[PDB]
């Protein structure tokens, strides 16, 4: 019906950043150390005057251990504020419950987990293992369907509480396993782990998984952000409704913004909040981190994130108020690079490989997720029809699409599926649909969509709608000008193929709430890291389970009604997660990417290059850090190990020489 070919070869994109690549245990350890140091005035101010307990006594028996020859300027020195600009707002600290505390980095150095991915971008394998993080070791039996888990033993929550299994288990029966609670990310769903996938406590630091699959390996990964990030047990325990008079409402929202310094397992903690204004952290005392000369972690005494906008994080990273940006942004690109031009520039700007992906997203879901009305259920219906998905696809000139967002050789012709810059990347298995009008209109005429009562829009069959003219409801982000450029082009090139696309704009919050309650038709999403890596939350590539697929969900409590080629995309993503062979992995995604492109899965609206812009007095940032491939620069750049030399120091802090103070108090503690 159309003439496919392969996509375009993009331009030769180098001014790049070139990746030390490194063995997987070169980064951290865990040992105990002869001794231990931290920050002066905390021995001198807070030791000595009774208020805090010596260090070794508040650190693990075998801390995690950061080794100076991944480091890239080596050991650091203690001091200075990590200022941060974000275009979310806080929700609430209650991150299990998945509330949002405005994105740019909070809830990434606030949530740690049981694994570590994001730093693997260094990593020469990508057969490699996650880092152990809170999960200090694992190991596999026999038959590979048992995973005993080792947890950090001695360590303690920024309050004082130890941290124990007590807080892994806590999350898996009362947040994953229990249907009425929904971890932040949207995919921490029991099949996001395996369907049939079962976890229990052994001993205060031992935990045991036991999967379906023999040596699902895969899923290791998943244990990283955001889908397996322990909350404090000590305090989130007593306001579940499983345990309480609370409802899942009650639950979620029981810690807002005002509320301070909530236990954490991360470097910094809140003490300080002003609404749309800013949110300070200090340094946690009790954090489990330390480097190869036994200083305590972090080197940076506190973080600010200044509660802005998305492009104002840009503006400020360049102006140098703000000390890190992901330049994410093509309408941003060309301000940035004008400004990074200049020698006297307080920052550094470093593009990396095309991992920032768009893909228009159709609702497949003819059952009832995000419960349908009769306009709704027959847009679902046509998105379920492979005609109608070609159509769509060929009536879309790529070519403008990067055109309009930034011209040069940054954008590339991006068809859907996996991204053109990873390595399981294959341009021969990838369906391009190029820009064909003509032949589009014809295809949406042969499944019976024809121009009825004159006025240039294409309407619905007598027999479908009483024969009205079709709409389609298209969810978007309010935060970015890139989601807002891409949802009105779309707009517009609908318009010239007779489809009327109406323009659903919601903020961050509502729109995820919209996206995973199956309340859209369409929508304009960001890529995740499934298609920047495949390897990080695999299980995000097909509807393996349920709730794993982005635009086919099922509700609860009903069966997924999955089309043939979903099937088959879903028998290729399960193949790969138990698959020990690399060869076979390679080629079982030529195969996935050959499904996923051919039947439109999803309809790629364009791919390019992000840039990660940094401060130029931080110390120890990672050569050629991608803005997004296992996590966001954020987690990648391990901020904890991040410093700045003594005579290049800022004087930013706001409450120097403090620390938090207990949780749900006024904020930090003096003097
Ligand atoms: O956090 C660092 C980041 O901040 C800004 O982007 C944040 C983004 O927030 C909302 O994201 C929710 C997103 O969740 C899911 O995506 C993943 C995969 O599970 O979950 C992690 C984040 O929770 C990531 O590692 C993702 O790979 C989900 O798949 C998806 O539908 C949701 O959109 C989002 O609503 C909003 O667009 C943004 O505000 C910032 O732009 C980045 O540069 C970086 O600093
Ligand atoms: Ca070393
Ligand atoms: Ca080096
Ligand atoms: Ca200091
Ligand atoms: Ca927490
Ligand atoms: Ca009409």
């Amino acid at each position: 019906a159309f003439e496919t070919t392969t996509p375009p070869e993009p331009p030769q994109f180098p001014a790049e950043g070139k990746i030390n690549y490194v063995a997987r245990d070169t980064i951290l350890e865990f040992k105990a150390l002869p001794s231990y140091s931290e920050p002066d005035w905390i021995t001198e101010k807070f030791e000595k005057a009774g208020k805090l307990p010596p260090l070794k006594e508040r650190l693990p028996e075998e801390p995690l251990v950061y080794k100076t020859g991944n480091m890239p300027d080596g050991v650091g020195v203690y001091g200075d504020t990590m200022r941060h600009v974000v275009g979310g707002r806080p929700e609430g600290w209650n991150y299990i419950a998945g509330q949002s505390q405005g994105w740019g980095g909070i809830d990434i150095a606030l949530s740690e987990c049981l694994t570590r991915t994001a730093p693997l971008f260094q990593v020469d394998a990508k057969d490699t293992e996650p880092l152990p993080n809170l999960a200090k070791s694992w190991e596999w039996s026999e038959d590979g369907h048992t995973l005993t888990m080792h947890l950090v033993k001695g360590a303690k929550w920024s309050d004082g509480e130890a941290f124990n299994a007590d807080d892994v288990m806590f999350y898996w029966e009362d947040a994953v396993v229990d249907p009425n609670v929904s971890p932040l990310g949207g995919g921490a769903s029991p099949e996001a782990f395996g369907e049939g996938t079962t976890l229990k406590k052994i001993d205060d630091y031992t935990v045991e998984w036991t999967f379906k699959a023999a040596f699902p390996k895969q899923y290791l990964y998943t244990m990283a952000y955001p889908s397996f990030c322990p909350g404090p047990s000590h305090i989130l325990k007593p306001q579940h409704p499983k345990y309480s008079k609370n409802t899942y409402n009650q639950f979620k929202n029981a810690f807002p913004p005002e509320y301070m310094n909530m236990p954490v397992m991360g470097a910094w903690v809140p003490v300080s909040y002003r609404p749309d204004d800013l949110i300070v952290l200090r340094r946690n005392p009790y954090y489990w981190k330390v480097d190869e000369k036994g200083q305590q972690l972090p080197y940076l005494n506190e973080v600010h994130y200044k509660l802005s906008t998305w492009a104002d994080r840009d503006v400020q990273a360049v102006a140098g108020s703000g000390d890190f940006s992901n330049l994410e942004q093509p309408e941003n690109f060309v301000a940035s690079l004008k400004r990074a031009a200049d020698p006297n520039a307080p920052a550094r700007l470093a593009f990396g490989p095309r991992l920032i992906g768009y893909n228009l997203q159709m609702n497949f879901s003819a059952n009832g997720w995000g419960n349908p009305d009769e306009r709704g259920q027959a847009i679902r219906e046509l998105n379920r029809n492979e005609v109608f998905r070609q159509a769509v696809t060929s009536a879309l000139d790529r070519k403008a699409i990067g055109d309009s967002l930034v011209k040069g050789p940054f954008t590339a012709i991006y068809p859907g599926g996996i991204s053109s810059g990873t390595s399981f990347y294959d341009r021969a298995s990838t369906v391009y649909y190029p820009f064909n009008l003509e032949g589009a209109k014809a295809a949406l005429a042969s499944i019976g969509l024809k121009d009825t009562d004159g006025d240039g829009f294409l309407n619905f069959p007598k027999e479908t709608l009483g024969g009205r003219n079709v709409e389609i409801t298209l969810l978007v982000n309010n935060g970015y000008a890139t989601d807002k450029s891409l949802a009105e082009g779309l707009v517009g090139q609908m318009a010239k193929l007779g489809l009327r696309v109406v323009i659903h704009s919601l903020d961050s919050n509502q729109r995820d709430a919209a996206h995973y309650g199956g309340q859209f038709d369409w929508l304009v999403r960001r890529n995740s890291t499934e298609l920047s890596s495949v390897v990080q939350n695999t299980e995000q590539l097909a509807p393996v389970g349920p709730r794993t697929s982005w635009n086919h969900r099922s509700p609860e409590g009903k069966e997924l009604d999955l089309m043939p080629f979903e099937k088959e995309m879903a028998d290729i993503v399960r193949k790969f997660i138990s698959s020990q062979d690399n060869a076979e992995r390679a080629d079982l995604m030529k195969q996935y990417q050959k499904v996923y492109t051919q039947n439109l899965y999803t309809i790629g609206l364009t791919e390019y290059p992000g840039a990660l812009i940094v401060n130029k007095r931080f110390s120890n940032v990672p050569q050629g850090t991608p803005i997004f491939m296992f996590n966001w620069a954020e987690d990648a750049i391990i901020r904890e190990r991040l410093w700045v030399a003594a005579d290049k120091q800022g004087k930013y802090e706001l409450f120097p020489q403090q620390l938090p103070g207990k949780p749900g108090e006024g904020g930090p503690i003096n003097h």
